[PDB]
């Protein structure tokens, strides 16, 4: 049996999901549910199958794997980083790891709030004038590790990543003033089996959010 | 020396933290930072100390024990919990864990997001519609479990109870449908530092969001 991810046809939240199954290499498939468009973006794809797959709090993405059934981005993301010793060894990487587990998934959910906002171009510039000190953070909070738990690869970076790629495409020239952090990118899509990944058609860097945004919908 | 948690004079996202503290015994004081008034909510005496604690990044609540610096309540929760063995013993164990540790925090989102919201009283029928939906899925979750984990109890019943009791304050009857839920109220209640920190004049159950909120900002 190969592990079923479930999720939109889209990037969102399944990315690092996506990312850490590749470097894992492990079995498995996508079921993609795909979304209306407008005015009523139906969902009913995904709703026909919501609550008949046993899951706990039904939700997307979500992972099936034989007897587990789970939902929750992080959570789907350490289960399968502990199947290979990527959820960190020593105290130190653990807290690390949590911290960046919910640190990446505010600055997640904060692009996500504008660019599904109508009012996206009024705040643009504002979220625009804070972001460099937000990747200030993350450049600082790496320093010269190779990687963000220290120096074996871990599952935030994949989270942490798919942040910094994000923001790369919505403001290209948004990681100049920090070479580690471009590094960092290096590194990663260096990464073997990512960069494999990232050449076969399973990549799926678009569109980013669901068809409701204004930005990246596309 | 004890552990100093940092957060507004409020409930808000420390209560799962502060509970848990004294369930595990720690030894802590609270930094506890207060917000002006309208239409200001003057926030200078955390940001004049926000980017001196050595955090890496910055926020509250924060947990600073000796070398460690810790931010985001689930990292914190974490962190605590490991201390005592609390973080879950088996793999199911840590599955259910994570799970939760990301649900609470979504349903939490999702109340603060209305109780903050100019339109409060427009959008509160339809968040009680689901009221009870959300509900069952918790009841239907714990089942016959003594705790949400299995047979031990762990951080994440701190984190369930929270949301459970905020809720009952929102809705009283808004646990009748489901004894099992109101049984687990009890057992937590009824735990012993937690039932003497109820008593304690240092308990603090209110204001449950900060000023700026239409609801529960009392
Ligand atoms: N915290 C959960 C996220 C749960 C969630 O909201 N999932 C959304 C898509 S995320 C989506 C999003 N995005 O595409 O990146 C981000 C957006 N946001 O504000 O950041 C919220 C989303 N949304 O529209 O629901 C969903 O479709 N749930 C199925 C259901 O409720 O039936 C997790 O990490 O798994
Ligand atoms: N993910 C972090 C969230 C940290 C956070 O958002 N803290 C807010 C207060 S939480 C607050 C809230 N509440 O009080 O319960 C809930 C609300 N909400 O929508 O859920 C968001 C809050 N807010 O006002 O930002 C803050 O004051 N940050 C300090 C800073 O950034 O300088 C965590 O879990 O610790």
């Amino acid at each position: 049996m190969p592990m079923i991810l479930g999720y939109w046809d889209i990037r969102g939240l399944a990315h690092a999901i996506r990312l850490l199954l590749e470097y894992t290499d492990s079995s498995y498939e996508e079921k993609k549910y795909t979304m209306g468009d407008a005015p009523d973006y139906d969902r009913s794809q995904w709703l026909n199958e919501k609550f008949k797959l046993g899951l706990d709090f039904p939700n997307l993405p979500y992972l099936i794997d034989g007897a587990h059934k789970i939902t929750q981005s992080n959570a789907i993301l350490c289960y399968i980083a502990r199947k290979h010793n990527l959820c960190g060894e020593t105290e130190e990487e653990k807290i690390r790891v949590d911290i960046l587990e919910n640190q990446t998934m505010d600055n997640h959910m904060q692009l996500g709030m504008i660019c599904y906002n109508p009012e996206f171009e009024k705040l643009k510039p504002k979220y625009l004038e804070e972001l460099p000190e937000k990747l200030k953070l993350y450049s600082e909070f790496l320093g010269k590790r190779p990687w963000f738990a220290g120096n074996k690869i871990t599952f935030v970076d994949f989270l942490v990543y798919d942040v910094l790629d994000l923001h790369r495409i919505f403001e290209p020239k948004c990681l100049d003033a920090f070479p580690n952090l471009k590094d960092f990118i290096s590194r990663f899509e260096g990464l073997e089996k990512i960069s494999a990944y990232m050449k076969s058609s399973r990549f799926l860097p678009r569109p980013v959010f669901s068809k409701m945004a204004v930005w990246g919908n596309k």
